[PDB]
């Protein structure tokens, strides 16, 4: 008889992990209420409530952000995390207000996705601080009246005048066990032009460079709406310098550290947003793309009338996740199965495992 | 009865096509002697003796560059080209040596495979003119004694005097039926410090930029080693700038032009290569990498014994392009297969149709 394929995430071997929040963080205090997924899975993940690896990425705790230290190893990945930067936040740093966020978001997300796939182990870590440097203070966002908190990771710098400075950074080949043969790094800017201070309109950029490496940005047009744009990069470990074109630089303070497994295997995300009263984003859709990622999406809304409260309990989601509790023989973006000969209906790449057939081709 | 892959290239359906040079281009004299693939499969294959996607990317016809306008659709796409680029050709532009020009090969065909794989139409254009611009030359080569030509796209110039500048270019949405819903454009530089000219180190750089986009180069370290090295962009169709930070621009004036569609499909690329007393490289190996691209390497020389020459008809690479003889319901790496339960071997990833599964399973 066909077997019909559980929608939702799955996996093929013990060697499996999880990356998420509040849904699935046993260390929250309304557990089991506040899961979306079974408790007896909470060691499979590496979640904190309030947080995101999007969110980890760029601040430290405070200001409004609850960062975490992300940390987890398996040749499949579920990820079932993101809302926790929604245009929700109300966050901007400077003009490119929220949809500026959802943008900068599908970049990281975009990229944590594709280099996860070619990776076993994923690690947030901090780097050392650079070579000592002199004048200069941090930079701030105009943003919410100067209450945004600009991100810790790059941690842009402005000199008291202009000057020519390269300063050092350096990313490690190892973090406590785990090789990090990438990392993922943040480089981000403000366009719009030059930017005025005390009267002056200063060309803004700098950039990240080694012997084998280039990235940078650079504007002198007239000013304009000015945004705070990030790019996120694949670089190997090693010694970098960031360096000015005279009034600005950005360095990095911390990276996805990661190593490589030879076979590449799709990871799986899980639609993370919030109940219909609160803006949420499809920032997640976008960035779980085939080939390298088997987007599982939320074809209700989040309703959670047996959870912890509206935003922290959700039905459809639990009854996905029910999927990770069984061995399968395949994983898909039909879901999963167990081993079979014949299938229901067509299952569709990207996929991995040993998948059943359809039915009505036999 | 459990099959046995036909290890090689395939197609599930008759929407395919395929790339290539003189050994799947029945113009060629010594036709079919001097093929690779069957005769009657010429009319799929967009190819010319001598050429490479990657040489059409960058030069126009003469100085030792046979260039070719590449165009074909297909769901399905095989890709058997390469060689016409490889150390054998001795080429250098300024000191990054043959290696320098496989690592700009590697770039180039590992955004070509990955953007295909989104694409069903794939086309070489040629681009308008930009914006008129004045008292200045075109780039040349110091390398080879100044005989060798640097590339035609994109265009570097010289200004007579340090300058402000921006000019216009413009990737259009269409080309006469193809609709270019995203281009693959070059952006190519030389790094190593400072550019010395009649006595005068100049900072080297420049960029394009539009309200939505940036990509920029820029050094003024001290002078060292000069490296000529190429960058290959995914584009939207729109007006775009380039602009000089005072001697140096480029523009481009070609980019390959391709629609999308909406189920990603991996390439497959089969290993393009000379016979061993010429220089090889294995640019095409590193480019064709999992999840988008299937890669069929060589697992012995290049040797054709009934071939028009000892660099054209090769046993191995023959018997592997039988494959695309048949209708096949499922493509891997593992080779081709028709509909069937059961596999002599596991079928791994990437591949794409209905996939038999592995008899020891069951
Ligand atoms: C943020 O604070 C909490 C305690 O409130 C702690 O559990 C967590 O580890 C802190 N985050 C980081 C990244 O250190
Ligand atoms: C953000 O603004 C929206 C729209 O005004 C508001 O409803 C929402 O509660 C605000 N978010 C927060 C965290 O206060
Ligand atoms: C800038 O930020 C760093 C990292 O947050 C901090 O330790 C340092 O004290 C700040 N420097 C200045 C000059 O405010
Ligand atoms: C940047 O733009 C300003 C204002 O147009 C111009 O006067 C200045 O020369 C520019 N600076 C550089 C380094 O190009
Ligand atoms: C996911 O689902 C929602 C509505 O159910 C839809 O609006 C959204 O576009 C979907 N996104 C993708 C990428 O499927
Ligand atoms: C190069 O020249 C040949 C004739 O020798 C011609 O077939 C080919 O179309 C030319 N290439 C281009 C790109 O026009
Ligand atoms: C390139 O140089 C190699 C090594 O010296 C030589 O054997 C080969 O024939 C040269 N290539 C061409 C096209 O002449
Ligand atoms: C530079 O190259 C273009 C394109 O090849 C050519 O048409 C033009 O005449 C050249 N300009 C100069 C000043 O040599
Ligand atoms: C570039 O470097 C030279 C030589 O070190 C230096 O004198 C010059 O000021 C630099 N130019 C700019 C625009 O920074
Ligand atoms: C392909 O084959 C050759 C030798 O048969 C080997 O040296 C090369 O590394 C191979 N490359 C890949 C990517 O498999």
């Amino acid at each position: 008889k066909p077997i019909t394929p559980h929608y939702g995430p799955g996996h093929i071997t013990p060697d499996w992990c999880g990356f998420g929040d509040a849904r699935s963080d046993c260390g929250n205090k309304h557990t089991p209420k506040s899961l979306d997924i079974p408790q007896e899975l909470c060691p499979k993940f590496s979640s904190r409530t309030g947080s995101s690896m999007f969110i980890s990425m760029h601040w430290n705790n405070g200001s409004g952000f609850d960062a975490f230290d992300y940390s987890n190893c398996g040749v499949e990945k579920v990820f079932y995390e993101g809302v926790n930067f929604s245009p929700h936040r109300n966050y901007t740093c400077y003009q490119e207000g929220s949809s500026g966020w959802v943008s900068n978001k599908v970049g990281f997300y975009s990229k944590l996705y594709s280099m996860a796939s070619t990776s076993r182990c994923i690690k947030l870590i901090n780097l050392d601080p650079p070579t000592n440097f002199t004048n200069y203070r941090n930079g701030t966002c105009v943003g919410n009246g100067g209450t945004a908190k600009m991100p810790d990771n790059p941690q842009l710098v402005i000199f008291d005048a202009v000057t020519k400075l390269s300063t050092q950074f350096v990313l490690p080949n190892s973090s406590d066990g785990v090789s990090c043969t990438k990392h993922l790094v943040p480089f981000c800017y403000i366009d719009g032009g030059c930017f005025e201070m005390s009267g002056v309109c200063h060309p803004f950029g700098y950039y990240y460079e080694s012997p084998s490496f280039y990235h940078g940005f650079y504007t002198n047009g007239t000013a304009g709406l000015h945004s705070y744009i990030c790019d996120y990069l694949e670089m190997k470990p090693g010694v970098y310098n960031a360096t000015t074109f005279g009034k600005f630089l950005i360095y990095p303070t911390k990276s996805y550290c990661m190593d490589t497994m030879n076979y590449t295997v799709p990871v799986q995300a899980v639609q993370s947003i919030w109940s219909e009263n609160r803006q949420s984003d499809d920032a997640i859709g976008q960035a779980c793309k085939s080939p390298y990622c088997i987007f599982y999406n939320k074809t209700k809304p989040y309703l959670a009338p047996n959870g912890a409260d509206e935003n922290h309990g959700d039905e459809e989601v639990r009854q996905m996740m029910q999927g990770l509790l069984v061995n399968s023989s395949c994983v898909s973006p039909q879901g999963s199965t167990p081993l079979a000969l014949y299938s229901s209906e067509m299952i569709y790449i990207p996929n991995y495992g040993s998948c059943p057939q359809y039915y009505k081709l036999f």
